[PDB]
């Protein structure tokens, strides 16, 4: 049950991003919070 870090697939995945990250649909992966 490893989480998905930055630039990691999320769409469809069982668990959400790792930490301080938001699943980005535009790119298709989680991105930095402070960044976005």
């Amino acid at each position: 049950g490893d989480c998905h870090k930055f630039l990691g697939w999320c769409r469809g995945e069982p668990d959400p991003c790792c930490e301080h990250l938001s699943c980005s649909r535009k790119h298709g992966w989680c991105v930095w919070d402070w960044t976005v």
